[PDB]
C-alpha cells in the first residue's frame, strides 16, 4: 500500500543501544550495527511480507494484521509477534520470557520511517524508496 516497496537504509540512531537493551552479543550486534539493507513490503490479499535482506543477514515475515505469529528474529531471538495498522502506523509487538519490544512503521514524506523500543531505548532507522 503506501508501505509496498523496495526501501533502502539511509539512516540509523541508536541502534546497537536497542539491540544491547535487547540482550544482543557483541558479535551479532557488529554485524547488525553496519548492515544497510533492503527492506522490501509487498502484500497479496490479506497477507503482507515484510523482506529484510543485508550481506551478512536476511529475514523475511509474513502476516496477517492482528493475528498473532511466531518469528525467529534476525538477533535469534524467539518471540511471538503481532502487527496491527494504527492511523496509518503499522506496529509490531514482539513478545518472549516476559518481556516486549515495539517496532512502528510509518511513512513520512519520502521516508519509511522505523522506531524501536526497548524499555528506555528508542532508535529511529530511515528508509528511502530504492
Ligand atoms: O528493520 C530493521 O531495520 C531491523 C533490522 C534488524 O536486523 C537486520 C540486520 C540486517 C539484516 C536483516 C535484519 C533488526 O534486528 C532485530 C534486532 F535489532 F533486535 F537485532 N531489527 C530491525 C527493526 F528493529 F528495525 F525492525
Amino acid at each position: 500500500d503506501a508501505f509496498v516497496g523496495t526501501w533502502k537504509l539511509v539512516s540509523s540512531e541508536n541502534f546497537d543501544d536497542y539491540m544491547k537493551e535487547l540482550g544482543v552479543g557483541f558479535a551479532t550486534r557488529k554485524m547488525g550495527g553496519m548492515a544497510k539493507p533492503n527492506c522490501i513490503i509487498s502484500v497479496n490479499g490479506d497477507v503482507i511480507t515484510i523482506k529484510t535482506e543485508s550481506t551478512l543477514k536476511n529475514t523475511e515475515i509474513s502476516f496477517i494484521l492482528g493475528q498473532e505469529f511466531d518469528e525467529v528474529t534476525a538477533d535469534d531471538r524467539k518471540v511471538k509477534s503481532t502487527i496491527t495498522l494504527d492511523g496509518g502506523v503499522l506496529v509490531q509487538v514482539q513478545k518472549w520470557d516476559g518481556k516486549s519490544t515495539t517496532i512502528k512503521r510509518k511513512r513520512e514524506d519520502d521516508k519509511l520511517v522505523v522506531e524501536c523500543v526497548m524499555k528506555g531505548v528508542t532508535c529511529t532507522r530511515v528508509y528511502e524508496r530504492a
